[PDB]
């Protein structure tokens, strides 16, 4: 998860 997106890509918010 970086903020919003807990993707393992980082692209899901």
């Amino acid at each position: 998860c970086c903020e919003l997106c807990c993707n393992p890509a980082c692209t899901g918010c």
